[PDB]
């Protein structure tokens, strides 16, 4: 692929000079995605996300350059799609196809009055996100920030993995001094600085628990604070998955929720070598809707 090279002034124009009012009150600010703020825009009838990046300049410049490198190689119906970018001006900007149902985080939480996702829709989002991670692993990439904030949802609730700024090209276990990820999602070995696709798998399991419960992975004002902990509550038969299923669903049945929870639990083994590879996660999520 290649991408349109936008003037900073063009992207200022399409985002109403990066207007900071929310979309919900007719503004252009949609939310935050990594080390940047992201604005809604129109280029010739095409609705776009413009992500303007604000950590060192050379670090920020590296993640921008990484995102372009990953989006050049990787094109799949379960990955967000870059249209262009802007280096010339002050701020570095990435221009994507708009995702009209925003992030899985926001929908799981029914942000801005959106209705709760059904069990049927959740199953498709899961299969979809796993098809996304699979393409990235097949094309020898490690995301390193799989979380519901980074699974976007299009007009038909198609799951789209996004934010490849930290993605590592990994032919196949390195280790690192700069440890990166969102704690609440990261595996043991990722938090000790190991880099391996097997960490992406753990992180996915957290996202399956988010899907099953509608609980965000961390919540300071909740017990337990870490959704992960609920695995241990369940394995120690203090509670069943039934006690934790999102109550904002009328269409979840025991069999398919347990099926999904079994994947989440397999995904979440503490021993990275006992976890299934994304290919097996696909097989199991596809097997789960018979
Ligand atoms: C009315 C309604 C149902 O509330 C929906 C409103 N809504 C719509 C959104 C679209 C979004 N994102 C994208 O379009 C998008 C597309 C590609 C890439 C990227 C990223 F790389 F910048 F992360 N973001 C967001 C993000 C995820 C950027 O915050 C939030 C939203 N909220």
């Amino acid at each position: 692929t290649r991408f349109h090279s936008f003037s900073f002034y063009e992207l200022k124009n399409v985002t109403n000079n990066f207007d900071e009012r929310p979309i919900s009150v007719g503004g252009n600010k949609m939310g935050e995605g990594g080390f940047g703020v992201v604005y809604k825009g129109y280029v010739n009838n095409t609705t776009v996300a413009v992500k303007k990046l604000a950590i060192t300049t050379e670090e920020l410049k590296q993640q921008f350059d990484q995102e372009i490198k990953v989006m050049a190689k990787c094109q799949h119906e379960n990955l967000v799609e870059l249209l262009g970018f802007s280096s010339d001006g002050d701020d570095l900007c990435l221009v994507y196809v708009y995702m009209p149902n925003g992030s899985l985080l926001d929908r799981l939480s029914c942000l801005d009055g959106t209705p709760p996702l059904s069990w049927h829709m959740r199953c498709k989002i899961a299969q979809g996100a796993a098809n996304g991670i699979n393409f990235l692993h097949e094309n020898h990439h490690i995301h390193r920030d799989i979380k519901s904030a980074n699974i976007l949802l299009d007009e038909a609730f198609t799951a789209k993995i996004s934010d490849f700024g930290l993605a590592r090209a990994s032919e196949k276990t390195v280790m690192t001094s700069r440890i990166v990820g969102t704690t609440a999602y990261m595996a043991p070995e990722a938090l000790r600085g190991e880099i391996t696709p097997k960490s992406d798998i753990y992180s996915f399991g957290v996202v399956l628990l988010e899907i099953i419960t509608g609980l965000p992975a961390v919540d300071e004002h909740r017990e337990p604070q870490l959704l992960l902990d609920i695995k241990e509550e369940i394995e120690d038969e203090e509670k069943t998955i039934e006690d934790y299923i999102d109550k904002k669903m009328n269409d979840a049945d025991s069999t398919s929720v347990e099926a999904m929870y079994s994947v989440a639990s397999q995904c979440l083994h503490e021993k990275k070598n006992k976890r299934p590879d994304i290919k097996k996660v696909q097989q199991l999520l596809q097997e789960m809707t018979a």
